[PDB]
């Protein structure tokens, strides 16, 4: 099966196929890893407009987005805010917890749930996800572990592939319309 | 014929020569993509400064230079200010609405406007015009599309190297000058 | 719409629909573009097998192939025997001599024929067919006159691509068989 | 785990541990994919000597080597000579003949079996073996339908690559003794 | 012997097993090198994440992390105080000076100390420490000197890169958590 | 002759040996050719620490820096201060006048003079110049103009590259001892 | 000026005008420097169709072709024998003896010829030429040297590149034709 | 010291100044590591002419040149002798063998030895001598073992960088002459 990033596996599209929940990461994956910090205790964080672009196509199209971050940033909560993300979990170690929640809040099976990590700290929501996703530059030690490899980098337009992925799966992808922001 | 990027399709060329309007996109474009975002709510974006010399030579080289985005920022009037670009379209979901309005203004038919995009919403705006232009890391849906696709990336100088294709074709590339600003 | 390659234009697609005979230049294209040259007067030529998977697929699947060469060698008659290949011209300077008997012999249209070239000289025939194509690393002055610039090199597997293009525009490639 | 090539996952790890039979494609695996041809009908093939090191490292390590090609030729039948592989199969269209041969021969199981293959004619093998391996410049379409995807090009030590994971996983890569041929 | 960044020596293996305190630059270390400037005078700099990971790993499993930097930044001291750095060093030309205060401070030979850098001006320190490390996008003429060069650039995760090396030379790695700050 | 960032013609060497003073490009030479704008109207710029090592290297070496820019801003004050840069022209459209203002106060023959640039502004100056340098990633047409083509992109080192030649030419390379700021 | 490689200098344009012979190097420049050697004592060279084809071109438009290589083969008459390449010398070590020959046979002064080499044996006559030029991959201690340091590889297209070149400065480009063989 | 391939540690240079004698593996050092086997039995194998001129280069400055290879052809014997190399085993399973008949033949110290290889096989040998070295593209567990690590490929100029670091170390690299054979 091919798409426009190159081709993928009958059973990665059968995953991506019953994703009702996609889970992000931020560091890493939303942004290329940085933390800008300045003298005056300022925090800044860079986002890519393609994947506020497929975040929208992805939640007009029935499928829900969250977010589950080790740190915890106001302008996250922006970012959230103007993409129309409501499911903000921050400051987690173990997301175990937040994804234990979400599969509560929302009645979803793990089957009909993906993931898109950076780092080990990832793999234990990802194991029990139905398509876990690891970025191409993530940490060597987790991208064998993922169903799907992205030939994007993390803040690049990673997680616009991982959302051309899941409506391209459900024959959303052509009718599909978001917000380039 | 030649350029300095590389060979162009004498059907490019031709396009090119007609152009008394180059529309630019911001994010993706004239930029690498992405938003900085702190949490004081501050928001920067970076701009190239070998674009703005291109820009500079083609308003003062008689193209007009003209602006349509999806996303709202007050840093975007400053730097189309600093350009002395005076047309600007922000927070536009439906370019088509601007891409109308812009023409009725400037009393100038659709075959004699260019257009560098970098993803699928721009497409039909860029499907009426006279030179549609993907910039080289464009979304990879968006690049069979266009009638060019530049060799530089956005925010790198892919606005320059459109500029600079511009004034080759109008036979201006010699006499041009701007600002490196 | 999406290819194993990578995304192509509506139009590209179009006319792979309508080919019926695809027609490949040698050197370049089915190689590296090497001339292999001995003191005994040896000389070889390098092919690449997954390209044969490709052209005998086309062949198996309504779409005839032809070759045009420059150069004249027995060792390409041998490749083209292996492969099915039935029409071959070597030494041909002026290709458009070897384009125009290949549309009276097999009674077909220049719209529903491919050319794969990589040099200036196969550009008169480019020209007048329905899908021209460059490899890769074709000189540079051809590649922007092409209707579809391969993603892969010449003898590296740009026939492939090509006829993988053909068979996928005529919803052949699935069943398609090499 | 970590491999001199890169992390492998502990699946393929774990399908390597239980591998008894290596069956080998010729072109494009072996080789880099090319047909040497002469005007006096002479044919040529080229093969790498780490390959070959890794070849004698996995038969001397009680890890069978056995080659289905779909080609015929003299030469393939002196290769094997010099690396004393006694299983060889040449110009067979339906892999399966051969394969299946391979099974009742030396009483394995598919799972004991892995295959390195480059095209699409491998796959019906393929998806029937323990470990499935396609190289780094196999057919696109073929890449995302094997278990493991070699970092090293056919005809480049993609074979070597497969040998060296087969007996790290077995424990054998410590004390492996080859001939370099 | 094998890391997930590739094949290292016995004697760099062996050298980073011994390890108790790892000293690291900021500027092309733990940033790309990059100082960002502002009208107001505001002055930021970006960390990686993923080193975060690594430093946390350390600092938990019996490796000391500290920092000898030639610039002086309240910014720096902010991200010490999130990652558990207690030993920042700040506007230090040479660093020797710096280097003996630690050691003395806490008891240490200098042969358990590693130190990485990236300039010219860190080597008088690499020179006397057990395991030096230039990352990857060094100085040209420091890559030669030190015992090992890091695959992955300064700001990158070469930080990280050390920190897994440290933990699996000294068996820490699989137990080895922190959090991705 | 070699350097360590690859060989250098005998022309180029001899050029650099003569060097009295170093004039530098701002934008696309001393950064990547950015410019951050804020709501707020902040505006950032980034650079080289090691680039900075470079030009207090030079400096200390009887080399004097000078800094001719189009662009003005408040934050290339601060950034030449630090450095201890005294020489400073900003909002130069016509760079040819502090040139000559340059020769004048400092008493000093073009011969002597190196000139970084990255865009065709900056030829005009180039063109009367000792040695002309054109960074990696200058513009095209710029390139084949100057007598040397640095290695390194603008923004990443392209200055300490020069910085380096003219040291190495002059015999003060293993003599010179700067600050990495 | 531009061409179809990327832009050129005026200074090389203007050499590469007044070129009435150019002179070839064999191995790294016609070839890729390889020497393919047999147990019956056979020995193959390879060579380039496109480097043929420019050949051709060059001999059809005023332009001599010569050749001077150090190794002595019957493969290489028989090349020049098809391409029509008639002052050949081979086994020749010092090339400056057949540089002279050719010079005295052709009645043409050294600054009308042009030579393509590929190492340090050749600088003896390319210092004497009106355009001396380097392939892409020559020693990297020739390549500083050239006039001219072409794009393509050597064996690749390097000589038509030249070839390509020469054609352009003398305004015969669009008009030349040539055999690809 | 600065080499035309890049800077190389002091350590490695001092080694390279003691070098009296060279031994060199065939198969992925003077060839790029593929075997031709054609079907009447014909070998061939493909030498690189710079590597070539390089050993004459050596050969004619006091530093000898020997081969030690695990295949056995007419084709290395006819390659050594229009080289001039007379110290030449083939069909060397335990390399350690030849390698002390050398020694002893020759009456020479192994740390006036310089070895280069590209598989696990030459290590025994390689880690006696005073300059080990390995390919850039040898077996990744090979890599980390050796001295110094060439940036040219085997069979594409790796002997040859060897050759002009030897004679660099010992002073006689502009003085070296050779034929490019
Ligand atoms: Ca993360
Ligand atoms: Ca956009
Ligand atoms: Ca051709
Ligand atoms: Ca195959
Ligand atoms: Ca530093
Ligand atoms: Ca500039
Ligand atoms: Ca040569
Ligand atoms: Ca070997």
């Amino acid at each position: 099966l091919a798409t426009c990033y190159g081709p993928v596996s009958a059973d990665v599209m059968a995953k991506a196929e019953n994703i009702r929940l996609l889970i992000l990461d931020v560091d890493g994956v939303l942004s290329d890893g940085l933390i800008y910090m300045g003298n005056n205790g300022e925090e800044l964080k860079a986002f890519n407009v393609r994947d506020g672009y497929g975040i929208r196509c992805a939640l007009t199209s029935d499928i829900e987005v969250a977010i589950i971050t080790g740190r915890k940033a106001k302008l996250v909560e922006d970012r959230c805010a103007t993409l129309g993300i409501t499911h903000l979990y921050q400051g987690q170690s173990n997301k175990l917890i937040a994804f234990s929640d979400l599969l509560e809040k929302l009645a979803i099976a793990p089957e009909n749930v993906a993931y898109v990590g950076d780092d080990l700290i990832d793999w234990p929501v990802m194991e029990k996800v139905g398509l876990s996703v690891a970025v191409a530059d993530a940490h060597p030690l987790l991208i064998p572990r993922a169903d799907y490899v992205t030939r994007i980098a993390g803040g690049r337009g990673a997680v616009r592939e991982v959302c051309d992925l899941l409506l391209l799966a459900q024959g959303k992808l052509d009718e599909a319309k978001g917000q380039s922001i």
